[PDB]
Parts: structure tokens; sequence; C-alpha cells
């Protein structure tokens, strides 16, 4: 039910110029409208992928012109939707390594949940490596690595046609997680001090996040409403982004070493 709550729909809106929210009210999912072709990061859970088509196409836009879906990291509540999705577009899915086998596995055997939370399993078109680019219609995606809530999150950086920079950032949560000497992820620390460390080096004009709270989503969709045409402008957002959670993980790590 708190998934349930995550996913209530929102009316989808331009985030800025080719840069669409067609998510729910804390799960994103954004669509990057080209003259050759859409790219979708994200799509939720598997019960939203109907809604999500719909804001889609109520913004006056087509599922058979998405070539490509990306996926930040492979569980219910961003890949839930993609299997679906895929169907209905057409389109070529994108994920790293981890995150394909996670997704062929419909979400069992996670290193944390094992089988708790599945979903329609989905077979991965192209494999991400860190650094990787995919060009289209001006637009550059570029796939950003930053493991640590899973072993394949992945962030992603967009190039805009108009070259202004937005970076699409991955969980960094660890909320129950063993740190310390993990059986099952055992290069889960140095993973996410890896992950900082490369969020932090990157600038941004336009910070999201998968998950909407994290970002201000819905402060700075009322403001655009209003009339703020740049609210979604937030050059500090991932650098605090970062801070925070590093603070938390690194609360977290020393209260589980002082044993
Ligand atoms: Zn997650
Ligand atoms: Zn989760
Ligand atoms: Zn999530
Ligand atoms: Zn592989
Ligand atoms: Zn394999
Ligand atoms: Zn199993």
């Amino acid at each position: 039910s708190l998934f349930e709550a995550w996913a209530k729909p929102v009316q989808p809106f331009a985030i800025w110029p080719g840069v669409w929210y067609v998510g729910t009210e804390n799960l994103s999912s954004v669509l990057l409208t080209t003259p050759q072709g859409h790219i979708l990061i994200d799509a939720g859970l598997d019960a939203s992928a109907p809604q999500i088509r719909r804001n889609i196409e109520a913004l006056g836009f087509r599922m058979a012109d998405i070539r490509y879906i990306a996926n930040s990291h492979a569980r219910l509540d961003h890949a839930g939707g993609i299997a679906r999705l895929k169907a209905w577009s057409g389109a070529r899915v994108i994920a790293s390594h981890a995150n394909a086998e996670q997704m062929a596995r419909g979400g069992k055997e996670d290193f944390a949940l094992g089988d708790a939370l599945p979903f329609p399993p989905v077979t991965v078109d192209m494999e991400a490596q860190d650094g990787q680019q995919w060009h289209l219609g001006g637009v550059t995606l570029a796939a950003i690595f930053t493991p640590g809530h899973l072993p394949g999150a992945t962030s992603w950086k967009v190039t805009l046609a108009d070259g202004k920079t937005l970076i699409y950032a991955d969980s960094l949560a660890t909320p129950g997680y063993p740190l310390i000497n993990n059986r099952n992820y055992p290069t889960l620390v140095e993973d996410i001090r890896r992950s900082f460390a490369r969020l932090e080096a990157q600038q941004v004009d336009i910070f999201l996040a998968n998950h909407g709270e994290r970002f201000g989503l819905m402060d700075k969709m009322a403001r655009k409403a209003r009339g703020e045409n740049n609210a979604f402008i937030d050059k500090a957002g991932l650098a605090r982004y970062v801070a925070q959670s590093r603070a938390a993980f690194e609360k977290q790590l020393a209260a589980q070493r002082a044993q």
C-alpha cells in the first residue's frame, strides 16, 4: 500500500523543452522526445503501465515512436512496467549487466530481498557499459554506473539538443542492508563509495531522480504550473543528493562497525 501511494497518478507535464514527466507521484518516468524517436527512462510498477502509456498519449506522442527504454535498477518500482511498455513500444531496452540478469529473473534472487518482490521478466536488448553513449535526434544518453543500492544501479546523463545537461539519478539508499562482509554483495561498500565520487563530479542543469521526493517533484511542478519556466533547473540538486545520501550511509556504516 506504500507502492499504492507511490503510484498515485499525476497529470503529465513538461520539465523542459523535450523533457516530459509521465510517471506517478513518487515513481519517476521521463520521456525524452526527438524528431527521430523518443527515449523513456524507467517505467514504474506493472500496475501503472497503462497509466504511463496513457500519459504519453495525453501529451501528443505515440508509443510506437519510443525507440529506447532505459532502466535505473531492476526492482519492481522501476522495472515492473517495462515488459508491457516494451511490448506496446517495439522499443529496445537498455540496462547494465546486473540489471539485465535480474530483469530476466523477474526481480527474483535479489541480493537483499530474495524472491519477495517479483515482476514480469524482461529481455534486455542492449547491454549498457559504464560511460556508453547512445545518440538520437540530437540528444545524447550516457550511462553512469552508480552501484550500491543494487549491483547494477545505473544513473543516466542526458545532453539535450539545446546543450543543457540532465542527470537522472538512481537511488543510493541502503535501509536494512548488511554492509560489512555482505555474503550476497561483497563489494557493496566500495561500490557505493565510488558511486558518490562519480555523481559528485558530475555537473548538471536539470536534476532528476527515480523517486520524486528526492528532487522536489511536486514543489517544482506546482511552481512551473504557476509560470516559473525554469523551476526544474537545479544546479545544486545532485551535490545535495549525494551529500545527504553519503551522510546517512556513513552514519549507518559507523553504527554497524561499532558492535
Ligand atoms: Zn530501489
Ligand atoms: Zn525498493
Ligand atoms: Zn525505487
Ligand atoms: Zn552481461
Ligand atoms: Zn546472463
Ligand atoms: Zn528463487
